[PDB]
């Protein structure tokens, strides 16, 4: 018959999950809940509308489609990249969010995880395999959602001003997704006053912006951003440049039958399909670059009432916590998507003329001068022309700028501003790694460890990863619980500190210990964060 | 009657002086006339060859100081008075001085000749440490120096007038140079072999006679001592030259209108003290390391800036020899960075550092400003004083000394010149300077001349030794453009652009070392004229 554990009740109404087996016990799964009316035909581009209530129970015992994006082809059947292409068919009827609880379900009130995957905002998908929260709750017993939400031009196409395509609608797929978890997660034995988001690279920034946007303020508690930050160069995009990708996208697909009424516009985009709209859209881009991506959260005073660096700024942040942090190795990944000299299967060891041109790529669309400062700041002037050191100053030079430095400033002023600020650099190489050595710690490769993977007995992971594993979900949960990584009641490990402006002290996560140090990059992102904007404005 | 001292040169008989070191007697001549005495109606005017004499100039002591103005920072003070004037001031200045070996060479012997610093406002040849006797003594040279014109007198310039040229100081030091060619021989010296060196504005000097063709004849080697004709103090613009003239002008009670030869004129009825206690007035700004009157870039001495002349050279067939202090600025700061002093620790707070940065790069936007301060900071330490301290020391060290020489000295390299780099690190037992002050600007050239081996000072036996060490770099590059000894040392590596290899000079042996603050360089050598002109 039934299983009254695998059975509740929603205020959509009535839902079935499934029971799934984890190294350390059984835990309870509802996956593919529907939280938004399928935004097809008539809805594509418009906000998320909740889902209507329905009658009878819905089978939430499998992970939902993912929204339609752009499948990378760059090296086909490498482990490397497949593991972030989609897992499931592709369809533009994908709002549905997923949890995990413990089995039996919690008696009290339960803190909640709420995960928000990357993906550069054109791609991603709650059912990846790394971001299987079953580990998670088993080991540190937290209530784990995570949703799909809109990519791509679905998700963030924005004619600004328009009524027909707003712009920001995958933000309010995941803020529809956070007033879920408020009204629902109770059902489930989660505590809707205890909810941490936490998210990587553009998750990582979709988290700050709900940090920075007031409707999206109350409905989360703490916040985790892993390699990301709403303020990074790539993350959003304003007003006139999303008009000029939105309406170049259109005219390379036949609308108008190249402006005029954004309604007959976006109205001929309706009738398109999905894969078509996919097939042109890196071609909206500006310039060849690595680290861009076409369609973006928009700064329009909406979702967003100002750049993020001057919400930052502007804001007070007494009474948050945040949990903020990268990895070793943050630029190299994006190097072989276009910088010239790069492969994975080669040692990249490029030229000085190589690296001249990849300047330009990594810091696209910025006047000579200031590539020029680039050149000058990542220069070693001893050995201007030794290859190895080359391919470490370009890894370097995209990693600071689109996620070192905006991580740092965000960390920075937040702690400056009232906020208890906790910082992180992930440094351990996963034996299982597929690509290869030179690439270093790449950007996304602490995720299987925060989720805890290494536990899944069908994976070859080392046995002393899997206790690091369990270390860093012990790190989260804490934090979670508490606003505090550091474990509750002792003096025997060797503490985490608080990131302040002036000391500027963060931990190293690998094997070892925990480290102290000081500074994220702080030569570096000086440059970035201080002067390189007072260039550009003069 | 002693023939060794008496000589005849081009202009007549001259008679001169005997002289005692401690490794023998040298023959010196002093205060020979080179020029008509530059006065009155010649006040500002290029030098006229002196005319000739009949009876026996007497050689035998120094001549007057140019007109300059006298430091009076800290009185008494024997780091600021050792460059002060040591002889009475007068415009009747242009005299110039022959050390020889005792007896004199009957065999051509090498020429070094002496361009003394002083910011080109200020200077001497009968400095005590400028002393020639010690290096002819030990290393058998003919060494020659003297004065030229500094301050307005030498470089007042209003470009285009015929009464005030600009650069007639320079135009006393070619004077000197073509006499050294025509009269040299007469006391042994070798007029094929001729070695110039100076340090600071001296240095800037040797510079412009090496981009200067009518002086390219007059010499064959060059040493540079902490000083680049490039240096962002060693030139300055015609608009600008032209705007300190009128501005001494206004100052002084002069016109304009407006009239250059009315101008000229009635500059020239002012008493020479007059001009001088004004000099400092007409700087457009608040500053260390600038001075009013400075050579002028109007198309005749220089065709065109030193940076562009340096660029555009074959520089093959030249050996120069080039180098810097370990500590070029720390001696400038006192003299109006705020919160600086010799006489207390100058540990400067942020506030002070960020106000200092502009006394020490004065004059550019407020970008070019914040660039300095992001590369010069630590962004770990920010506010830590002791580091602001040195940060704003290598500041204005940098910007005025190392990155013109080391820029310098890699377009040269690059351009077919043999180049000899060395860095300065020993801080004299003597230095009455505090020690944060490190190895300041001037401290290496009491070495140079040998002025340890003097008995009556304190200098320790193993400085003495240095001093003999430094005397046969510098003489052996005289003689044959190479400062090296016969293998034993290690050896002293030519500079180049790329592998950018120098010395350190100190009691220690030789270390090579790499990059003249190469990273602080590219800054103010290829990223700051970048954004200046953009
Ligand atoms: C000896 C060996 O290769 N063992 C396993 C292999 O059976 C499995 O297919 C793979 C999965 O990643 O992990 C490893
Ligand atoms: C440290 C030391 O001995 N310094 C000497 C001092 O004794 C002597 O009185 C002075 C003469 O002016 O020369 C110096
Ligand atoms: C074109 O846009 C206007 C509003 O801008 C709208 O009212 C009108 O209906 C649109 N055209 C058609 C044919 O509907
Ligand atoms: P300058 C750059 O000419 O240096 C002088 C300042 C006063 C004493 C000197 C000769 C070292
Ligand atoms: C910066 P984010 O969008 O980076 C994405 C790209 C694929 C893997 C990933 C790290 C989740």
């Amino acid at each position: 018959r039934e299983d009254a554990e695998l059975l509740v009740t929603v205020r959509g109404g009535r839902l079935r999950g499934i029971r799934l087996k984890t190294p350390g016990g059984p835990v309870s799964a509802f996956l593919g809940i529907p939280f938004a009316e399928p935004p097809m035909g008539p809805r594509r581009f418009l906000p998320p509308e909740p889902k209507q209530p329905w009658s009878g129970v819905v089978d939430a015992t499998t992970f939902q489609s993912v929204c339609y994006q752009y499948v990378d082809t760059l090296y086909p059947g490498f482990e490397g990249t497949e593991m972030w292409n989609p897992n499931r068919e592709l369809s533009e009827d994908c709002l549905y969010l997923n949890v995990w609880t413990p089995y039996p379900r919690p008696t009290s009130p339960t803190p909640v995880l709420v995960w928000i995957y990357g993906g550069g905002f054109y791609s991603g998908a709650s059912s990846l395999d790394v971001y299987d929260g079953r580990f998670l709750v088993q080991a540190e017993r937290t209530v784990l959602v995570s949703m799909n939400y809109r990519v791509g031009a679905f998700g963030f196409l924005a004619l600004p001003g328009s009524r027909e395509a707003p712009g920001n609608v995958g933000l309010l797929d995941q803020r529809l997704a956070l007033q879920w978890v408020q009204e629902n997660v109770a059902a489930f034995g989660g505590d809707p006053t205890s909810v941490t988001l936490f998210g990587e690279s553009a998750g990582a920034a979709s988290v700050g912006m709900h940090l920075l946007s007031p409707p999206s303020r109350g409905l989360f508690h703490r916040a985790v951003l892993q390699s990301g930050a709403p303020n990074g160069p790539w993350a959003t995009v304003g007003m006139g440049e999303a008009r000029r990708r939105a309406t170049q996208l259109a005219h390379l697909v036949g609308c108008p039958p190249t402006g005029g009424n954004d309604t007959e516009l976006v109205a001929c985009l309706r009738t398109r399909p999905a894969q078509v709209l996919v097939n042109h859209e890196w071609h909206v881009l500006p310039q060849e670059s690595v680290f861009r991506f076409s369609f973006v959260p928009v700064v329009d005073g909406d979702f967003l009432s100002d750049t993020p660096e001057a919400l930052i700024n502007a804001g007070d942040f007494h009474g948050l916590q945040v949990l903020v942090g990268v990895v070793k190795d943050e630029g190299s990944y994006f190097l072989v998507y276009g910088a010239p000299g790069f492969s994975k299967d080669n040692e990249s060891l490029i030229s000085r003329a190589e690296f001249l041109a990849g300047v330009r790529v990594g810091v696209p669309q910025v006047s000579d001068l200031a590539a020029e400062a680039v050149v000058l700041h990542y220069t070693d002037w001893l050995h201007p022309e030794d290859p190895a050191r080359l391919r470490e100053a370009l890894s370097d030079v995209v990693g600071d700028h689109n996620v070192v430095c905006p991580v740092a400033q965000l960390a920075g002023r937040l702690a400056a501003q009232g906020a208890r600020v906790y910082a992180y650099v992930f440094e351990h190489r996963a034996s299982t790694l597929s690509w290869p050595l030179w690439m270093g710690v790449p950007h996304g490769y602490e995720i299987e460890f925060i989720f805890g993977i290494p536990l899944d007995p069908s994976r070859n992971y080392t046995a002393e990863e899997k206790i690091f594993a369990q270390r860093l979900m012990r790190y989260w949960a804490n934090f979670a619980r508490t606003g505090d990584p550091n474990e509750p009641r002792d003096p025997k490990a060797p503490q985490w500190p608080p990131y302040t402006a002036g000391a500027q002290q963060y931990v190293s996560l690998d094997l070892r210990p925990l480290e102290v140090r000081r500074g994220l990059r702080a030569q570096a992102c000086a440059f970035w964060n201080r002067f390189l904007p007072k260039l550009l404005s003069a």
